[PDB]
């Protein structure tokens, strides 16, 4: 799946979150620059909210997914990702392929 992996990504994606957000982990590779970022921007500023609030991680680890070090398929998440956080002057650093770890602000 190089392409259908972008279209599998979405159900992927859904079923992912529900393990994967406790861990304060948004991962949605594979999806559209606009999916992604508007499932980002909605998930990182509530979970902002759940660290000032019910103290949950001070981080989220974002996967655009393996982008860029070790593998490399649709990495344009990854450009697009880093816009939205350096425009709202978070912290973030990429871990290794494309998976920016996001620190709260």
């Amino acid at each position: 799946m190089k392409e259908a992996n972008h279209l599998a990504a979405i159900e992927i994606f859904e079923k992912v979150n529900a393990s994967l957000l406790p861990q304060n982990v948004l991962d949605l590779h594979g999806l559209h620059v606009d999916e992604a970022l508007e499932h980002l921007m909605r998930v990182l500023e509530k979970k902002t909210e759940e660290f000032k609030q019910n103290g949950g991680k001070p981080y989220l680890s974002v996967i655009t997914g393996r982008g860029n070090h070790s593998q490399g398929g649709v990495a344009r998440i990854k450009p697009a990702v880093i816009k939205y956080l350096i425009s709202h002057s978070f912290r973030f650093s990429e871990i290794k392929p494309g998976c920016l770890k996001v620190m709260l602000k």
